């Protein structure tokens, strides 16, 4: 019973994963996803600071200053980096102050060191200053209450430094959605083991787990399941207990039947190429996906069906990377299909069968969706390409 992609998409949208929220020290925030917006808790700078070395003054005391009749101010103190001024300026009084230091009480301007003449513990001013001169006022860099980090934003070194800059040492991030991954096939064996003729090593299990780790979740490899009822049912049961989501690869009706008896199968077959036999169900409230065994097909279906679910769980609901490009060759195609392509600059190079399953996986940078109609893609004509994340 094949159903359109849109329906399968609506079904996944109906699912909702809530990994929960946790607080981690700021030094452990790198790579995590912010669970909610974060607004600056303080003004930056947190006080009026001098922007040059010179003399803090009450601007008004310099209004009558002229080259002919300079104003004379008495230097009564000083303010250096890190100090909280414990005095204020009276009329006709000034204070030496270094760049970055806090202005003493009543001061509203700083006159550069070179623009005054020092005499007997006093200074001569020949030009009137104005409030704000030589000063970075409190909150002019970043106003208290300003949005610093958005919900769903990944914390890179700039974000963690920013939070540190405003005194934040604990941040609320989404716990990593756990995805239990299973590889199915009588020919599959885990790496490290010796191969017997006829067997191959798992590739999708590791690929899925790490892609999941990369997007922000926690990929847990449950292992390899033989293509039979007992083996598969036992592993799916364990997967359902350790993860919030279960993903199985091994296609290209046993898995569907196992899911059907452990829970419910919402989708069984999708009107697309590849992924025709793709399964989507629910066991004990947890989404379960049965994807194709062919590497690029598993990757394509993973991106189309599982990624949106995971992104939404991380408040990234709608974070798919797309890029336009022109084909390097003509493409013939029947049913709605997604063609794996390699991006060699601004041109999309269609990937072929004979190149091999692994080589195709390596070369696939993304896919181009060709309408259920059909026709030919011809050369160039620019096509939208959904990329397979990155790195």
């Amino acid at each position: 019973k094949v159903v359109p992609l849109e329906k399968a998409l609506e079904v996944v949208q109906s699912f909702k994963i809530s990994p929960g929220i946790e607080e981690v020290p700021i030094e452990k925030g790198l790579g995590r996803i912010a669970a909610e917006d974060i607004y600056s808790p303080i003004d930056v700078p947190p006080f009026d600071r001098a922007t040059v070395d010179g003399y803090a003054v009450r601007a008004e005391d310099t209004f009558m200053a002229s080259e002919a009749s300079p104003v004379r101010l008495k230097v009564i103190g000083s303010v250096h980096a890190g100090e909280e001024p414990k005095f204020k300026l009276g009329k006709g009084e000034a204070a030496y102050i270094s760049t970055g230091a806090m202005l003493p009480g009543n001061a509203d301007a700083v006159i550069q060191f070179e623009d005054v003449e020092r005499v007997n513990g006093e200074i001569l001013i020949y030009k009137p200053a104005y409030p704000g001169l030589g000063v970075m006022k409190k909150g002019i860099d970043i106003e208290k209450g300003r949005l610093l980090v958005k919900k769903g934003e990944r914390l890179g070194f700039k974000q963690t430094a920013l939070l540190s800059a405003v005194g934040i040492n604990k941040v609320k991030v989404f716990r990593k959605p756990k995805v239990a991954v299973i590889s199915t096939g009588n020919e599959i064996v885990p790496p490290g083991n010796e191969l017997k003729p006829g067997q191959i090593y798992d590739i999708n299990g590791r690929a899925l787990c790490d892609a999941i780790n990369e997007l922000g979740g926690e990929g847990i490899f449950m292992g390899v399941a033989r293509d039979d009822k007992e083996s598969l049912k036992a592993l799916i049961e364990k997967a359902v207990n350790v993860g919030d989501v279960v993903v199985i690869s091994g296609g290209a009706d046993l898995t569907a039947s196992v899911i059907e008896e452990l829970g419910e199968v919402k989708v069984h077959g999708i009107a697309i190429q590849p992924g025709k036999p793709t399964i989507i169900g629910v066991i004990k409230g947890k989404p379960v996906f049965g994807l194709p065994g062919y590497p690029t097909s598993c990757l394509t279906n993973f991106t189309l069906l599982v990624v949106p679910l995971l992104l939404r769980a991380l408040g990234r609901e709608g974070k798919i990377g797309k890029k336009v490009a022109r084909l390097k060759h003509k493409v013939f195609s029947v049913r709605r299909q997604f063609l794996p392509v390699k991006l060699e600059g601004d041109l999309a190079v269609p990937i072929l069968k004979g190149s091999g399953a692994v080589t195709s996986f390596i070369d696939a940078d993304g896919f181009v969706e060709i309408p259920e109609t059909v026709e030919s893609l011809d050369e160039g004509e620019e096509v939208e390409v959904t990329l397979f994340k990155g790195w």
